[PDB]
């Protein structure tokens, strides 16, 4: 009851965005997202205020920015273009069909 369906995240496919997404639930940030997608954009801001751009590399969030969870205290890490650009296109088509609130559990594997 503390989640509403389960997303394994492919690491095998996406070892360096799975692994950020691994250390920062091991640090305490929560495995779990709530689905909100109006207050995105702002999110993402807040999560990457200061934060540079570099090239090959994309700032990944974890919470993500689509997520309750996310902004203000996300783990940021620059993570290789590649893998973050299909690891964001995997959970993007997996999540694009539940509503708002919808509470998704992330497994790493």
């Amino acid at each position: 009851a503390r989640y509403d369906d389960i997303l394994y995240f492919p690491a095998s496919r996406y070892p360096e965005t799975g692994a950020h997404i691994s250390d920062a639930i091991k640090a305490g940030h929560s495995d779990v997202c709530t689905i909100e997608r109006s207050g995105a954009d702002k999110r993402r801001q807040e999560s990457l205020k200061g934060i540079p751009t570099k090239p090959g590399f994309d700032r990944d969030e974890w919470p993500m920015a689509m997520c309750e969870e996310g902004g203000k205290g996300a783990s940021v890490r620059y993570v290789s273009s590649s893998d973050n650009r299909g690891a964001g296109s995997w959970v993007g088509n997996r999540l694009s069909g539940f509503a708002d609130g919808t509470r998704i559990l992330f497994i790493v594997q």
